């Protein structure tokens, strides 16, 4: 077998105290690791992912019913182990993929669906030739319908924003505050709707202190905000949703603890105290939340990542609560191996 | 500050019982999880390490008196994240380091230096474009001088190994048996002396099923040996090290606990049960193991690593015991970063 911390639960099916003895599963066909990107229609009525096989290659997971799998980027065009980061708009039809190719420059792959039409293509950013720090991951958002932004880390470790819209194409945006740590994730996300201007900008990170810390556009541009996490493991992912509860923007920070659990700290009239929504131990790795609200006005959630051994999870928050069934996406070839859990020597 | 587990210690100067309050290294120029290869000469006069920058070239460190950084292969020869393996002979004055291209196909680099000579250059087997499965990793061995033994994972799991010499160039070698875990490290090393012939072949690795198992060859083929770990932490870093000890050869295989804690399995006159060498847990990622014997018969190890939070660590068996200093070894720009031990909520 394989063994694991025996304090730690590695799936929902664990003994309640830790692992004792079960089987998990090893998907390895996807990167170990993988970066996730995803978005769910404003609908609900169906879902994206995005993600890294083993072969370097970036694939989508749809579901509608069920999940299809297909590939969204040839082998060769991305970083192995590329950070990802996705938008959709129109309210539904129009979707941007960001990544980094095997040069650390800012890359992104195109979905036009508007009209019945299919068009997929590599966007006008690689034009630009941004190089990016090497390890930096991505975050973005879009507004006004077409007007996006995307986030990165730049060589001097800063957060940097570059802008497209406005019949301007891409255009180098603002230098953002605070000190990041280097290669801390991001998430940015936008409180208001696809298609309202202007935007009400929000970024997540981590410093060079470990703490957490917060990006607020606003109103007078880019400003330090009110979130902060004083301490959090060392390169923690971060993943941040949001979209309205009962008519105001309900934004949701994840992130994991030193027992690689999903920690949740949401601003609504005002930040709550973090919590931990289940105590199942993910694979210290790369998450991605998304989110919708219902017709109800009550705000769905889904987290995306990797779950022991490595299998995509799915995470639902709905009609307030988190399901204690968490799902697998199968993405290719499986291997079971039975897993012991194992006390400090 | 960054969180870690409070059971666990982050570095020699944690308190004895775990981790408090303390400082540690984050050295953002070294890829976050590196490969590490490495030998130390026989003469035990001095020391090479190789590794992966944050920036994708591969990096070597050089002891001979002090610590030397250099670079060996700019951006873009290696994927982000290649596997490395190196080779000695000569007795001293013949390098040869293993890697994988961005397309996954094996890749030689060379340095000889023999008379005096300084000659850094590509070697042979990348002209063969042997593509391998995108996750494998890399082992190797040279016999009779220039016998060259290349082992990675074939795209269906098994190991595989490609030969060099006796004027035949690169071929490809044997299939091995075994039911080797996708992705498994590896690590190969040759019980006789580098300039006789046959060799005496073991390499380690961690099975489909979690087990650790032995590769063997002598006179007569490849079998599966005695070597059995039944259970170990998923997808652990191996690496063996080989060298006589009053005369007879002295294998030390290491690999990671569940608490990322460094296990030695020794095999002299017989295997020795598996011991942990130090309580400071490491970053779960790529070790490398190196040895020489003395003039007194003794067999002295080096291994290489990551260490909290991101440092090139340097562990020293040396006369019977390991060496309580563990050093660091710079490899660019550093920031500290203040760890606090957390317990579990």
């Amino acid at each position: 077998p394989v063994e694991f911390p025996k304090s730690l639960r590695a799936s929902s099916h664990s003994s309640e105290g830790g692992t004792t003895k079960e089987e998990d599963i090893y998907g390895y066909e996807l990167l170990y690791r993988s970066a996730f990107a995803s978005y769910i229609a404003p609908t609900g009525a169906w879902n994206l992912v995005w993600f890294q096989a083993a072969d370097g290659s970036i694939k989508q997971a749809r579901w509608y019913g069920e999940w299809v799998i297909s590939t969204v980027l040839a082998p060769g065009k991305a970083l192995q182990g590329t950070p990802l980061t996705a938008l959709l708009w129109g309210p539904q039809d129009t979707v941007r993929l960001y990544y980094l190719s095997p040069q650390f420059e800012l890359q992104e792959w195109c979905w036009d669906t508007k009209n019945g039409a299919d068009n997929k293509y590599d966007g006008a950013l690689n034009a630009a030739k941004v190089k990016v720090a090497p390890y930096s991951k991505l975050g973005a958002v879009s507004f006004g319908g077409a007007n996006l932004r995307v986030y990165y880390q730049g060589t001097n470790n800063k957060l940097e924003e570059y802008t497209f819209g406005g019949g301007q194409g891409w255009k180098k945006g603002a230098t953002l505050p605070g000190d990041p740590l280097p290669g801390t994730y991001i998430s940015f996300v936008n409180r208001n709707k696809w298609d309202a201007n202007p935007p009400s900008i929000r970024g997540y990170f981590q410093t060079v202190t470990g703490s957490l810390a917060e990006q607020v556009w606003e109103t007078g541009g880019w400003r330090i905000g009110q979130f902060v996490i004083p301490a959090a493991p060392f390169l923690t992912p971060i993943s941040a949703t949001v979209s309205p509860e009962k008519d105001f923007p309900k934004i949701h920070v994840y992130w994991l603890s030193v027992e690689s659990t999903i920690i949740e700290s949401v601003n609504w009239h005002g930040w709550k105290a973090p919590k931990q929504i289940d105590n199942i131990s993910v694979v210290k790795a790369d998450i991605s939340a998304t989110s919708f609200t219902r017709d109800d006005g009550t705000v769905d959630v889904r987290i995306y990542g990797t779950a022991q051994l490595n299998v995509l999870f799915e995470r639902i928050f709905r009609y307030g609560v988190w399901e204690e069934k968490i799902h697998s996406i199968s993405v290719g070839k499986e291997i079971p191996i039975e897993v012991v859990g194992v006390a400090a020597a």
